């Protein structure tokens, strides 16, 4: 019983990270088979921060200049090229503790678990989710460049973000692993603003089913509606519209509990409408919206990796 | 910036776990150099859960009941023990993986971070504390006896908890790696009920330092207020009562806001009073109390291991 922002063990990341020297920057690159891959902002310097022209940048630049180094050991980079906003650099060593693994692009709603490392070194685990903007709204410090998010499936590592930067706001902004950012953010020192973040709908219902299992019953109601009416009410408060494959996805949890998704919907418009006057769901006050329903499941019935 | 239930890099307490078979149950161990620790009822039987008695149930054991299975391996038992409510199991080898480590009795207020494993695999890693009424709020299955709770100083692991049970309540109980319990649960099938469950007045307040050094500044006030006024509020509230010592405790981050910590006291006294308003403080729209004045400046100030 009892639910957690629960991580994935980082283990099988921990010995992926190294640290990326380019002059005078030092940055967190992840070693994989024969290269290491870093966020491209590594070669900038401080007064072409507002528009650096990175291939421009690269010109200057040969595989010596670049130093990574893996623990107190040193790394030889026999070559290098820039793919999208990440640098490759080709390293002389293959690592011996390389997972099984795979680069994938997620997509909004959907939940990682970041290691946030330092020179090289990991510091902490936790859970976040890809925002509806494609912002993640996540705990790093300066130096916590080329951090990485992945989910795990088993014995399969599956990298999903590198850290590349934070916004004035205070949210943070990356790339996948081939360099591409999510969302319109650019790597350079202008005004960058996110746009609208909405509620994550599946997962709010995910999370009351979560409720539900652990005996949380209070909300359930009387009432049911309709796909559109509950859409209707959804885009008042700025939650994502549901569709039938939300409806789909959430279909083990139903399965579990007995209550119909339609029914769960009749509840979220109610707590919406009304709020949960001073009333707590899983010992929060607030619609949490950072679980999905995969999560859900592997929490309240036991994956193992 | 950003602010996150972190939990820590949970590599080097992974390659610690392993399988233990007495009979027919099956859960978790931890393997330190030649010895497996685990929680003793793995030697119970259906029957005598109601009120076993070990010493009697383990003369009719002996080192080759024990199955201790470190991923597909096997280990041999040449020697058992019991110490308070864990089994020591000798074994012929030495775990290659075994960290720099000590055993630790935490104290109530104190947070740990818990890998969650199942069948001696590891699942998930999560942060929690040890409430004053010495349970934890943690997220554990079937399955999930002898999972660990762990804090971990650069490259030596602290170990604190070990899981042994669920009360009826939902929450949970353990023993130090001594095996002597938390509080006063003992492991057998009876009726176990906690006592009150206060909430953590150093933790709440390091929180707000948190809050403050993210932005986060509208609770902020023109009132102060003594030690002995404010625990008077505290009392009525269910707040453990606020030390010199917690004072002493949270300089570092007075230090760092240049706020003196009795105005922040000030400042919890009217959230206490008149509530939160709606509004929402790091993203929680109740008082958190499970982040220690240490993992606050750990997260906002970086700490590596
Ligand atoms: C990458 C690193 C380690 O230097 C860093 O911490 N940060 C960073 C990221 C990108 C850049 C440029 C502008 C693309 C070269 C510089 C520095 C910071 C960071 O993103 N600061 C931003 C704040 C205002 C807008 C411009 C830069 C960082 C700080 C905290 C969390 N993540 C990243
Ligand atoms: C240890 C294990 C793996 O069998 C288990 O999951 N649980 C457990 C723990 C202790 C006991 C005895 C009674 C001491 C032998 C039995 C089973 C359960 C658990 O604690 N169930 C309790 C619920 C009601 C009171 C008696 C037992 C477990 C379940 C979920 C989370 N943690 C532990």
């Amino acid at each position: 019983s009892g639910f957690r922002k629960m991580a994935f063990p980082s283990g099988k990341v921990e010995g992926c990270m190294v640290q990326v020297t380019c002059g005078t920057t030092t940055l967190n690159g992840l070693w994989l088979d024969d290269v290491v891959y870093c966020p491209r902002h590594v070669i900038c310097t401080s007064e072409d921060m507002l528009n650096p022209n990175y291939e421009d940048l690269l010109i200057r630049k040969s595989n010596h200049n670049f130093l990574v180094q893996a623990g107190n050991v040193q790394l030889r980079v026999i070559g290098h090229s820039m793919q999208n906003c990440v640098l490759k650099l080709k390293v002389d060593t293959a690592n011996p503790k390389t997972p099984k693994y795979k680069f994938v692009r997620i997509q909004p709603g959907q939940t990682f678990s970041v290691l946030a490392c330092y020179n090289g070194s990991p510091s902490g685990v936790y859970q976040c989710a890809m925002r509806p903007n494609f912002t993640i709204k996540g705990s790093f410090l300066n130096g916590s460049c080329g951090s990485v998010g992945f989910n795990i499936d088993y014995d399969c590592v599956s990298f999903c973000y590198m850290h590349h930067m934070e916004l004035p706001t205070g949210v943070h902004a990356g790339t996948d692993l081939e360099g591409n950012f999510y969302g319109p953010f650019v790597d350079r020192q202008t005004a960058q603003a996110a746009g609208t973040d909405t509620t994550i709908t599946v997962n709010v219902l995910a999370w009351l089913y979560a409720a539900v299992i652990n005996g949380d019953r209070w909300f359930l109601n009387r009432f049911t509606t309709t796909l559109n009416d509950f859409n209707l009410v959804a885009m008042k408060y700025n939650y994502e519209p549901l569709t039938q494959d939300h409806v789909d996805i959430l279909g083990p949890l139903s399965a579990q509990t007995g209550i119909a998704v339609l029914d769960m919907c009749a509840s979220l418009k109610e707590l919406l409408q009304n709020g949960m006057n001073g009333r707590t769901i899983l010992g929060s006050a607030l619609l949490e919206d950072e679980f999905t329903p995969f999560d859900v499941v592997r929490q309240c019935s036991g994956v193992t990796f």
